[PDB]
């Protein structure tokens, strides 16, 4: 298969394609596939609607090469200052996405895999308990799918 | 079975992959191939929708089908040679048969098809790809940067 970050399997490519085509017909490869698709669409809608807020995010959010997770965390804490909800979680993904895009634009491709790791960290440590306690991603799909 | 910390990471990588792809950027070669193939599949199905009527009764592939029979059926699609167009067709036909299998409440057939396709890709099509420009050539031909 094509070279991926963690393997190069042909199954992974097949499963990706089949997941896509099932979702187009209102079906799902799996619950994870359904969550992924729901979040993509949630992200798309949020970005179009709140497009004015997506300008020079690397500056406003202070994300540069050499940023450390602790700095990333203080920044993202501000988004959730008044509590966690699904809308803010969507925003978290969307802002993170826009930052990876901005990074590549600026020939700072090196930030992409670091932003991914920081997001994962923050999810695990700050958001997972709220998510679990509020129905899991199953509830997200019921609300945003 | 699963694990949620991995789940969260998977969600992150998926979303970022998607958002990068929209700007013509890519997470990895694997991600670039996934985008390109989804797109190629959409275009194939838009052009050849006529061929997707009652595939189940025509392709003679059921849950009890052996891989060798699956192989003989797919071989027929490539009877006159392998080309990029036909490799796209292979995915789209697999996709459509999966959707029908869901329509007919034979969901069990979906994972079987996935496994058969991964094997056929591994054994038949990927070797041809490697003689014809590699996955990088597929991305140049069907991808968005
Ligand atoms: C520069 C962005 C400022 N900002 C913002 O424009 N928000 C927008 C949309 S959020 C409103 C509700 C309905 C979801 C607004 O105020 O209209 C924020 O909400 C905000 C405030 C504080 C921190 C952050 C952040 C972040 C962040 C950084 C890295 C990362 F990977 C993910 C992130 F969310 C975002
Ligand atoms: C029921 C006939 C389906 N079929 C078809 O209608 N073709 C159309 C032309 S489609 C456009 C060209 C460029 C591919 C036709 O015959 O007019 C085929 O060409 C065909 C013939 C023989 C086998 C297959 C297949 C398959 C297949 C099954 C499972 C799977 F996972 C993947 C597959 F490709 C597809």
């Amino acid at each position: 298969g094509p070279l991926g970050s963690m393997s190069q399997s042909n199954r992974e490519l097949v499963v990706d394609f089949l997941s896509y085509k099932l979702s187009q017909k209102g079906y799902s490869w799996s619950q994870m596939a359904a969550v992924k698709q729901a979040l993509r669409e949630a992200g798309d809608e949020f970005e179009l609607r709140y497009r004015r807020a997506f300008s020079d995010l690397t500056s406003q959010l202070h994300i540069t090469p050499g940023t450390a997770y602790q700095s990333f965390e203080q920044v993202v804490n501000e988004l959730f200052r008044d509590g966690v909800n699904w809308g803010r979680i969507v925003a978290f993904f969307s802002f993170g996405g826009a930052l990876c895009v901005e990074s590549v634009d600026k020939e700072m491709q090196v930030l992409v895999s670091r932003i991914a790791a920081w997001m994962a960290t923050y999810l695990n440590d700050h958001l997972e308990p709220w998510i679990q306690e509020n129905g899991g991603w199953d509830t997200f799909v019921e609300l945003y799918g």
